[PDB]
């Protein structure tokens, strides 16, 4: 360089054959720039790279090969792993089951923490071979807990999303005089149905019989925002976590305990206020237009159990109700289920039953047993009263206010309902591409995809379904099979509950009432997911856990294939809903002979269809690798 020299070395260093791509690792790897161009990176040029980076590299002949450069946008930022080496140098490798390598690194100024061998740190890179520095390095920002800690599990995972931990701090209650009139419920002989372990309360039923035909039913629901005023540091406290993270054998609450155990839960035989909502029911289960809101105080008649209930419904079992008032109660709501389920099924779209795991769980959190709870009567009894009450709320703030904190399905996308029904006709489905972008139509493919005698087809359009959303604009809910979508039983648990709860109470009052910033349906979307993946993460280290003696055992499991790709299927196993993966190479000897199709859903041999998407198998565990929590399945036979 040299002024002249140097203009014409830069104006030659600018023009030098380039590629960006994302970089891909495991013995030297690959810049892959597209689907079917990729570049070979040595090992040595491998040092400056890390699996993910997206970089732009120089291109090099004479064979090519990639020579990396810049980094456009580093795959690590934020992380946890577990510390190796002590101080005398520490490196972090990465809980990423692709990083593989130690970074060294070093503990934050103020961390107290004398880190040793095998303790979890977060962590967050600060330098990159790219950026000019002569080694990858990261500082630590968190001590998480020590390698062996049984909890692991646990801390690591609410590390790792950055969640809290904790429930929120007390403060003193006081009720607050929101001017509300409260009618007084209170004679009335309300219950509630929980599961026998709840001290919780959220919501309460009474029904009536009318002339006509008709029924009644007022659900009750606790009253929180009662006690917090919009606006107070529980308030945003609350609003920041969003939701209950709910893990397995460990919650951690939006609200004080205070709060949510005792002041709001409507406990048997105690008076407390409550957002009521009084419907209407057709002999048809129609919601009629008779919808009322209001404050109220009632008392629980009865505090009552799930499965106690079911069992005294179908004469099974040894427990009844305390009294007549009570049986008659049980058996209008069960009245009311039937109406409803009918309607849903007519009018709308029943969800078919997900078998829903729990973990059982011991005191060092080791697993017991993971069972499938199934789903009986009474759970359906409370099920159709939510689903007809936040129905109610839905109307009521789409008619008076024009917004709320509303759940969202637009159904398929309009630019992709041609490729769908391609697809559909393909396999022999007759629909219509625009016809199923009405509610109506998206219905009754619905209901003939789930009259299916395989869930294939279905597993065929996955790639096509929206999800669900949330919106402050009233809109329809596809998924539901319903015009419109709000919640309102479950705030203690539901920072958007509380929000409509104030909303529903500016109604009443005849209150003018302010929308919501869309930011917050934005940070409650967000929350969200953290806790589905923070309960998978959970899931995942547990099932692990629970399967690693069954390694190398012939013990069988049916499985569901859930996934087809190139190099394998994900498979469910049936009974427990571990997730385990079988490489391809398991299905047959000869890689040439064998067509995993990600596009299909098929495995094929030979050109013959032996696998496909849903179908169930059985298989025996082959592996449990607890570094990564990876369960590697094999077919029996
Ligand atoms: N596109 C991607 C891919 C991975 N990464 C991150 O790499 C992280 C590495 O996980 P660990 O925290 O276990 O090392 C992932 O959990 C993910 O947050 C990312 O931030 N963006
Ligand atoms: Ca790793
Ligand atoms: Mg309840």
């Amino acid at each position: 360089d040299d002024p002249l020299l140097a203009q014409l070395k830069q104006q030659l260093h600018s023009q030098t054959p380039r590629a960006e791509g994302v970089v891909k690792a495991t013995e030297f790897g690959f810049l892959e720039v597209d689907a079917q161009k990729s570049y070979f990176i040595p090992p040595p040029q491998m040092k400056k790279v890390m699996h993910g980076d997206r970089i732009i590299a120089v291109i090099h002949s004479e064979r090519e090969s990639a020579e990396p450069e810049e980094l456009v946008e580093p795959f690590l930022t934020r992380f946890v792993g577990k510390v190796q080496g002590k101080n005398d140098r520490l490196a972090i490798v990465p809980d990423h089951p692709l990083l593989k390598d130690a970074i060294p690194c070093r503990a934050a100024r103020g961390l107290n923490h004398e880190f040793k061998e095998g303790d979890w740190a977060v962590a967050e890179m600060r330098r990159h071979p790219l950026k000019g520095d002569r080694s990858f390095y990261a500082e630590l920002t968190q001590y998480i807990t020590f390698g062996d800690d049984h909890f692991v599990p646990w801390w690591v995972t609410l590390a790792r999303h950055n969640l809290e931990k904790e429930a929120p701090d007390g403060v003193a209650t006081e009720m607050l005089d929101e001017g509300l009139v409260r009618e007084d419920l209170t004679a009335l002989d309300f219950v509630t149905i929980d599961s026998a372990s709840t001290e919780d309360m959220d919501d309460a039923l009474f029904a009536k019989a009318l002339p006509d035909d008709k029924l009644q039913l007022i659900v009750a629901i606790a009253d929180p925002t009662a006690w917090i005023a919009e606006g107070s540091k529980l308030d945003k406290a609350a609003k920041i976590r969003a939701f209950t993270n709910y893990l397995p054998g460990f919650n951690i609450p939006m609200l004080p305990r205070e709060l949510s155990d005792d002041l709001c839960s409507l406990r048997a035989n105690e008076v407390r206020p409550v957002l009521a909502c009084r419907m209407t029911l057709s002999a048809d289960g129609t919601i009629e237009d008779n919808i009322e809101f209001f404050a109220a105080t009632i008392e629980s008649k009865a505090k009552l159990v799930y499965d106690q209930v079911s069992d005294w419904l179908e004469n099974t079992g040894d427990w009844q109700p305390e009294s007549e008032a009570i049986a008659e109660q049980v058996r209008l709501l069960a009245q009311i289920c039937q109406r409803r389920g009918e309607w849903r099924h007519n009018h709308a779209l029943v969800f078919k039953d997900r078998p829903d795991y729990r973990f059982i769980l011991g005191e060092k959190g080791e697993v017991l047993d993971i069972v499938a709870e199934p789903r009986r009567i009474a759970n359906r009894i409370v099920e159709e009263a939510m689903i007809a009450a936040n129905i109610c709320a839905a109307r009521v703030l789409r008619d008076k206010l024009g917004f709320g904190i509303y759940n969202v399905h637009m159904g398929f996308d309009p630019a992709n309902a041609d490729a769908l029904a391609a697809l559909l006709k393909t396999h022999g489905l007759h629909v219509d591409a625009e016809e199923v972008l009405t509610l109506d139509g998206f219905c009754k493919l619905r209901r003939e995809l789930d009259a299916q005698p395989t869930g294939f087809l279905d597993s065929r359009i996955r790639r096509f379904q929206s999800f669900a959303e949330i919106s402050t604009e009233p809109g329809p809910h596809f998924g539901l099979g319903l015009e419109a979508y709000a919640t309102w039983t479950s705030p203690i648990r539901k920072y958007g509950d509380m929000i409509n709860h104030r909303l529903l109470k500016a109604v009443i009052k005849g209150e003018t009432a302010t929308r919501p910033q869309d930011e917050i349906t934005v940070q409650m979307a967000e929350r969200r997911r953290l806790n589905r993946m923070a309960e998978r993460d959970v899931g995942d280290w547990l099932y692990a856990r629970f399967l690693k003696d069954k390694a190398g055992t012939d013990t069988r499991f049916a499985a569901e294939i859930v996934d087809i790709s190139r190099g394998g299927m994900r498979v469910r196993l049936v009974d427990n809903g571990a997730i385990a993966f079988i490489p391809a190479p398991f299905l047959h000897a000869v890689r040439d002979e064998l067509v995993c199709s990600q596009e299909n859903g098929t495995v094929q041999i030979k050109g013959e269809t032996v696998y496909k998407v849903t179908d169930v198998i059985d298989v025996t565990i082959a592996e449990v690798r607890m570094e990564t929590r990876s369960i590697i399945a094999r077919p029996v036979a």
